[PDB]
């Protein structure tokens, strides 16, 4: 990580439990990305990216094509 942004998603589709595993790798999957913190009961995945590799909208696409809808 070259530059490493801590981004807070709110997250509208996770209703199962699976759904984190599913988000937090839909995310984590993507080069650049650092860590990742899916919160299920809060409807929040808080991740830090590397800015410098993977961009907020790639980071968007993927988890909203997963089926969720984020903010």
């Amino acid at each position: 990580s070259n530059a490493m942004e801590q981004l807070t998603l709110q997250v509208e589709g996770m209703s199962c439990g699976h759904c984190v595993n599913a988000i937090e790798s839909s995310v984590k999957e993507l080069n650049g990305v650092e860590q990742v913190k899916v919160q299920l009961a809060e409807g929040t995945v808080e991740v830090t990216i590397d800015s410098s590799v993977v961009t907020l909208k790639d980071i968007v696409a993927v988890i909203e094509d997963q089926g969720y809808d984020v903010q």
